């Protein structure tokens, strides 16, 4: 389990967050806890581990995931973490929520987003066409509401893979996700404003996410 500048992770410049995809077969307890081993290793100081996207007790999406399963998961998390790395290992470790993350900052952001996606047709459509092809993997079938559901919710999800954002007080400036997905090249457009330059120029500050390829 190894990365995938190069001197930046082994100089430990970066905190680093573990994004994990609850439902999706590579996350399972022990690749998270090698993940955990991995982050802790070349860290600045903090590993943060959340809830980075989920492909109605709330009105938003990720805090509705967040207290159905993300609660469960962060529990059985703790608990392997607690059998496998030390004390000292463990106070680094922080368990960051959807709300610990979508404070009053993040949540304008948001918005922003979901405004330009009701005014702006190639924005929703081509963040529709996102969705139908994950739709695609599947044997199953969806609605043009029901996609048109989902692509709001990758909205949710999509400043904080763009932007640093703090969680429970702490910023990271990293994150390791064991492969590319259509999200990180579509992210790395957007960074570059090679892709929707209005998002750059209204949401993004250039801190942008590093990302970190990171499997065995």
């Amino acid at each position: 389990m190894e990365l995938h500048h190069k001197n930046d992770i082994e100089l430990k410049k970066y905190n680093i967050g573990v994004a994990i995809s609850l439902g999706n077969k590579w996350f399972s307890i022990d690749n998270i806890e090698k993940l955990v081993k991995w982050s802790l290793l070349h860290t600045k100081e903090y590993v943060i581990i959340y809830i980075a996207d989920s492909i109605k007790l709330s009105d938003s999406h990720a805090e509705e995931v967040a207290i159905r399963y993300g609660r469960n998961l962060f529990i059985k998390i703790k608990e392997r973490v607690s059998l496998s790395f030390s004390q000292d290992e463990q106070a680094k470790i922080i368990y960051a929520t959807w709300s610990d993350i979508a404070d009053s900052k993040y949540k304008e952001k948001v918005k922003y987003l979901y405004n330009l996606y009701d005014k702006n047709i190639n924005f929703k459509n081509y963040i529709e066409n996102f969705v139908k092809e994950w739709v695609s993997k599947e044997k199953r079938t969806f609605n043009n509401n029901e996609i048109n559901k989902f692509g709001r919710y990758i909205l949710e999800e999509l400043p904080e893979l763009m932007v640093q954002v703090k969680a429970r007080g702490v910023l990271f400036e990293a994150f390791v996700y064991p492969y590319k997905t259509r999200i990180t090249e579509f992210v790395g457009l957007l960074q570059k404003g090679e892709i929707f330059p209005e998002i750059k120029t209204n949401i993004l500050d250039n801190h942008p996410k590093i990302f970190l390829e990171v499997r065995e």
